[PDB]
């Protein structure tokens, strides 16, 4: 409807369910998701996601990757490695 729901893997050995607007881009999914589990383990500057192969992107909108109710994405996180050099 105005939203849609998907499933959820981790880089520690779990799975959930969330929804959001279909039409916001992969920035809107990401974001939401530390508002439940903390800067801490998935900041928003330093984390990523995977459609069982696909690379998302912050800038393209979630309808556009055709993700599904009955199938799963995976998040990862490097904190970001960002550093002075």
């Amino acid at each position: 409807g105005s939203h849609m729901q998907v499933t959820l893997k981790t880089l520690q050995q779990q799975t959930f369910k969330i929804d959001i607007d279909p039409e916001e881009t992969v920035k809107a999914l990401k974001e939401k998701i530390e508002s439940e589990k903390g800067k801490d383990a998935f900041p928003v500057a330093g984390q990523k996601l995977i459609y069982a192969g696909k690379i998302l992107n912050d800038d393209t909108a979630l309808k556009e990757y055709k993700i599904d109710e009955k199938n799963f994405v995976v998040v990862m996180v490097t904190k970001p490695k960002a550093v002075s050099t």
